[PDB]
C-alpha cells in the first residue's frame, strides 16, 4: 500500500494558520467541556486514535485517508467518547471545506497541544480521504489492562522504540479517563488542560494504590485523588521504561523536544512526501499572533 500526500489545491502555509487559528479560537470560546477542562485533551486523544490503526507490515490504517468519518471506525468501542471531539471539528470543517479529513483530525491535535502550552508539533499537509472500504477494522488500538511486555509489543506496530513509547505516554497527563466511556475513572494530576510533564513526577512522586472502581476494573489510585491505568503504572515496573521516566522527570524540555519528534512521527506513519513537497509548517500560536 503506497499512501502519496497531495497538497490541497493551491493552499500554501497561510492558509492552514487560518484553520489552526479557527481551531484554536474554539477552543478558547468553548471552555465550559468536561468541567472547564476545555476541549484540548480529547483532541490530541482523537489525532492520537486516527493515527494508531497503521500497521507498519502493510501500510494499512493511520491518519492518510481520514477513515475514521465512516461508521465502522466511528462506532469502535475503543474510541468512545471521541464523537465529542468529532463535533467539535464539524463546524471547523463546514467553513475550510477544502481541507482533507486526516489533515483536519492531525491539525486539531497539534492545535490542542500548543494552545495549551505544549512543545510545537511541525505539521505537513497533504493526506487524502480515501473510501468507506479502507476504513481499518476495530480492535487495533490497545488495551488499558495490561502490563509493560503488552505495551512495547503493541508499540512495535507502529514502529516506536521504549523512548518514543514513554515520550509519548506523557500526554495522559491531559485530561481524564471517564468511566462510561472506558471502564476506568479519575485525573492523573492536577494541571490536566496544561502540558507539562507531570505524567512523570506523579507517577515516581504519588503513592499509588491498587484499587477496584464502580465498573469493576482495577486501576491505581492516590491519596491526592489521582489514577493512573494499569498500562500507565506499567512504565516504572519496567526497567527500561523506568530510567526513562526518571529521565523526563528530571528534564522537562527534554520531554518537550522527544513528545514534538515521536507525535509528528506518529501522524505522519504510513504517508509517502515527494521531495518538491512544502516543508512541515510551524504554526504560531494565539499567543504569539497577540490574538
Ligand atoms: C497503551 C497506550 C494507551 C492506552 C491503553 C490508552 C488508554 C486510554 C484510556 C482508557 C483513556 C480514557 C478514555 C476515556 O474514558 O475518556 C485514555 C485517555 C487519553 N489518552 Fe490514552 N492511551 C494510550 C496511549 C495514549 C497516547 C500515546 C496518547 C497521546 C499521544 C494518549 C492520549 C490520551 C489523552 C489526551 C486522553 C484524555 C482524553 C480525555 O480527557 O477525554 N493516549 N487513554
Amino acid at each position: 500500500l503506497v499512501h502519496v500526500a497531495s497538497v490541497e489545491k493551491g493552499r500554501s502555509y497561510e492558509d492552514f494558520q487560518k484553520v489552526y487559528n479557527a481551531i484554536a479560537l474554539k477552543l478558547r470560546e468553548d471552555d465550559e467541556y468536561d468541567n472547564y477542562i476545555g476541549y484540548g485533551p480529547v483532541l490530541v486523544r482523537l489525532a492520537w486514535h486516527i493515527s494508531g490503526t497503521w500497521d507498519k507490515h502493510d501500510n494499512t490504517g493511520g491518519s492518510y485517508g481520514g477513515t475514521y468519518r465512516f461508521k465502522k471506525e466511528f462506532n469502535d468501542p475503543s474510541n468512545a467518547g471521541l464523537q465529542n471531539g468529532f463535533k467539535f471539528l464539524e463546524p471547523i470543517h463546514k467553513e475550510f471545506p477544502w481541507i482533507s479529513s486526516g489533515d483536519l483530525f492531525s491539525l486539531g491535535g497539534v492545535t490542542a497541544v500548543q494552545e495549551m502550552q505544549g512543545p510545537k508539533i511541525p505539521w505537513r499537509c497533504g493526506r487524502v480521504d480515501t473510501p468507506e472500504d479502507t476504513t481499518p477494522d476495530n480492535g487495533r488500538l490497545p488495551d488499558a489492562d495490561k502490563d509493560a511486555g503488552y505495551v512495547r509489543t503493541f508499540f512495535q506496530r507502529l514502529n516506536m522504540n521504549d523512548r518514543e513509547v514513554v515520550a509519548l505516554m506523557g500526554a495522559h497527563a491531559l485530561g481524564k479517563t471517564h468511566l462510561k466511556n472506558s471502564g476506568y475513572e479519575g485525573p492523573g494530576g492536577a494541571a490536566n488542560n496544561v502540558f507539562t510533564n507531570e505524567f512523570y513526577l506523579n507517577l515516581l512522586n504519588e503513592d499509588w494504590k491498587l484499587e477496584k472502581n464502580d465498573a469493576n476494573n482495577e486501576q491505581w489510585d492516590s491519596k491526592s485523588g489521582y489514577m493512573m491505568l494499569p498500562t500507565d503504572y506499567s512504565l516504572i515496573q519496567d526497567p527500561k521504561y523506568l530510567s526513562i521516566v526518571k529521565e523526563y522527570a528530571n528534564d522537562q524540555d527534554k520531554f518537550f523536544k522527544d513528545f514534538s519528534k515521536a507525535f509528528e512521527k506518529l501522524l505522519e506513519d504510513g504517508i509517502t512526501f515527494p521531495k518538491d513537497a512544502p516543508s512541515p509548517f510551524i504554526f504560531k500560536t494565539l499567543e504569539e499572533q497577540g490574538l
